[PDB]
RNA sequence: GGUCUCUCUCGU
RNA sequence: ACGAGAGAGA
C-alpha cells in the first residue's frame, strides 16, 4: 500500500473527522500486583512519551507497492485456491438487505453499538437512528443508500489499546478505518453468503480459522496440518499489500462464480480514500482495516500468498500437499517436507511482503507443535488425554491485560474472562494466578472459576 | 473511537 | 429464544 496524495478537506469537500485524544485506560487494582511492559498507545501529537513525529510513524506502515499485475505464480496460486473452494458450494447470489443488515444463523447483525461512519458520524446520526433489530426495518436504510451512495471515505481513528514500550516511544499506534454503513451494507449484500460459508467452515478447505473456537479447534489442527509445520510473521501485513493481491483476489471470486458486477467491488477496497482530522488522503493497495470482509478477505489473500511463494521459491512443489489455516495475516501451514522460510521471505520481499521468524527471533528456526503459536496461543497436549490439545495463552499476555481497565465497574467479568484463558497453562500456573489476584482487597471480592470445573467443562466439549 | 470471530456475564 | 454488558484474538 502507498499513499497517493494528501489534500485539505477544504479542497475535497469532506467533513472533518476528529476522534478522542485521551485514553480510557487507567491502571487497575492489579497494576502493581503483576509485572508488565505495556502502556496505553499514543493518541496525541504531543504525548510526552513520544520520541519521533507522531503522524509520520502512524502512516509509515504504507511501505509502497511493488507488483500491480499478477505474474504466472500468483495466477496459478489464485487458481489452486479457487478450485479448492468450489467444494464448499458458496452461494454467489446477492443476499437480501434485511439479512445483510440484521443477520442470519451464520452472520452476526451489523453492530449497532458502533459508529455509522462517514458522513453520519459528523451529522450526529447513529446506526440506531436507521436500523432496528426488532422492526427489521430496511426502508430507512434503502433511503440513505440513495442519499449518500456507495464508496464513501473511510474515517481514520487511532486505536485505544495497550502497546509495548518500544511501540509507544516510536509512535507506532494502530489506525482503524471506520467504514461507512453504506459500504458495510453493500459489501454484506454482495458477499454475505461467502461470509456465512467461511464462518461455518473454519479449517483447511476455506483455509481460514475465522469462526473457530480455540478450545475445540486446537485439537483438530495437528490432524488438519499433518507433516512439517512452517510459519512466520508479517510486519504490517494489511498496509503492505500491493494491488497485485487484489487482482489475485478478483481471480478467485471470478472463478468460483461471482458476477463481474460483484468482482468489481474489490477495486473499491484496493483503491480507497480516507479522512484523518482535517485532511483527505488516497491509498492504493493495502487492505483497509475496518471494512466489511476484512478478516475473510485478508485470510483469502494469505491463502493466495502462501501458494505463490511456495511455487516461486521451490522446484517441484505439490500444492495439493499443502495444508494451511489463516486468520488474516496469522498463519499455520504444513507440507510433507520441511519448508525453509528464510527463502520464502526473500521471495516475499519481491512481492513487497516483510516476513520475519515465528519465534520473534532473528533466525528462521524450526517450527514444531511444541513452539508454534496461532492467535497468540500455543499447543499443549493434555497430560491425561494427549489427543486433546490445550490452547495456551501465555501468562505474560494475561498479566498485561489485567493491569489496566477502561471501566473498573466490570472488574469481575474481566478477571473471569482472563481465568478462562489462563487455566490451560496448568493447575500450578493457574493457582499462582488466582492467589496473586487474592493478594489484594478487590481480589477477595471477585468470583473466580474453580480449576477442576473449568477442566471438567472443557472435557465435556468433546 | 471500524470490521469480524470466539468465549464469558447479566437480564426477560 | 431475545435483549444488555465485557474480555480476548485477527
Ligand atoms: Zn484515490
Amino acid at each position: 500500500g502507498e499513499i497517493q496524495w494528501v489534500k485539505p478537506n477544504k479542497e475535497t469537500g469532506r467533513l472533518n473527522i476528529n476522534g478522542p485524544t485521551r485514553t480510557k485506560l487507567e491502571p487497575s487494582v492489579f497494576h502493581d500486583v503483576f509485572e508488565g511492559n505495556k502502556e496505553p498507545a499514543v493518541l496525541h501529537s504531543k504525548d510526552p512519551r513520544l520520541e519521533v513525529d507522531f503522524e509520520q510513524a502512524l502512516f509509515s506502515k504504507y511501505v509502497g507497492n511493488t507488483l500491480y499485475e499478477p505474474d504466472e505464480y500468483i495466477k496459478e496460486a489464485a487458481l489452486h485456491y479457487a478450485n479448492q473452494l468450489k467444494q464448499l458450494d458458496i452461494d454467489t447470489s446477492q443476499m437480501s438487505m434485511e439479512e445483510a443488515c440484521y443477520g442470519t444463523e451464520n452472520l452476526e447483525a451489523i453492530d449497532l453499538h458502533t459508529s455509522a461512519g462517514y458522513p453520519y458520524s459528523a451529522l450526529g446520526i447513529k446506526k440506531r437512528d436507521i436500523l432496528d433489530s426488532t422492526t427489521r426495518d430496511v426502508s430507512k436504510m434503502k433511503f440513505y443508500m440513495d442519499k449518500y451512495g456507495l464508496d464513501l471515505p473511510y474515517s481514520t481513528y487511532v486505536k485505544d489499546e495497550l502497546r509495548s514500550i518500544d511501540k509507544i516511544k516510536k509512535g507506532k499506534s494502530r489506525l482503524i478505518e471506520a467504514s461507512s454503513l453504506n459500504d458495510s451494507v453493500y459489501l454484506r449484500m454482495t458477499f454475505g453468503h461467502l461470509y456465512e460459508t467461511f464462518h461455518a467452515n473454519p479449517g483447511t478447505v476455506t483455509g481460514s480459522a475465522v469462526g473457530c473456537n480455540p478450545d475445540t479447534f486446537w485439537s483438530k489442527l495437528p490432524i488438519l496440518l499433518p507433516g512439517s509445520l512452517f510459519a512466520f510473521d508479517y510486519s504490517g501485513y494489511d498496509a503492505s499489500l500491493s494491488p497485485v493481491w487484489f487482482r489475485a483476489l478478483e481471480l478467485v471470486l471470478r472463478e468460483i462464480g461471482y458476477s463481474e458486477e460483484a468482482v468489481s467491488l474489490v477495486e473499491g477496497i484496493n483503491h480507497t480514500h480516507h479522512v484523518y482530522r482535517n485532511k483527505t488522503y488516497c491509498v492504493l493497495g493495502g487492505m483497509p482495516s475496518g471494512c466489511s470482509g476484512t478478516s475473510i478477505f485478508n485470510s483469502m489473500i494469505n491463502n493466495i500468498i502462501i501458494r505463490a511463494l511456495l511455487i516461486k521459491t521451490f522446484k517441484g512443489i505439490d500444492l495439493d500437499e499443502l495444508n494451511m489455516v489463516a486468520y488474516g495475516d496469522d498463519v499455520l501451514a504444513s507440507y510433507p517436507f520441511p519448508i525453509d522460510c528464510l527463502e520464502l521471505a526473500r521471495t516475499g520481499k519481491e512481492y513487497g511482503l516483510t516476513m520475519t521468524p515465528a519465534d520473534k527471533s532473528p533466525c528462521f528456526n524450526e517450527v514444531n507443535w511444541d513452539n508454534a503459536t496461532f492467535l497468540k496461543r500455543g499447543f499443549l497436549p493434555d497430560e491425561q488425554f494427549p489427543f486433546l490439545i490445550h490452547p495456551t495463552m501465555p501468562m505474560k499476555e494475561i498479566h498485561e491485560s489485567i493491569r489496566w481497565t477502561k471501566d473498573a465497574r466490570n472488574t469481575q467479568d474481566h478477571v473471569r474472562s482472563l481465568c478462562l484463558l489462563a487455566w490451560h497453562n496448568g493447575k500450578q500456573e493457574y493457582e499462582k494466578f488466582v492467589s496473586a489476584i487474592r493478594s489484594v482487597p478487590v481480589g477477595k471480592a471477585l468470583a473466580i472459576p474453580n480449576y477442576e470445573n473449568l477442566r471438567r467443562n472443557w472435557l465435556e466439549l468433546f
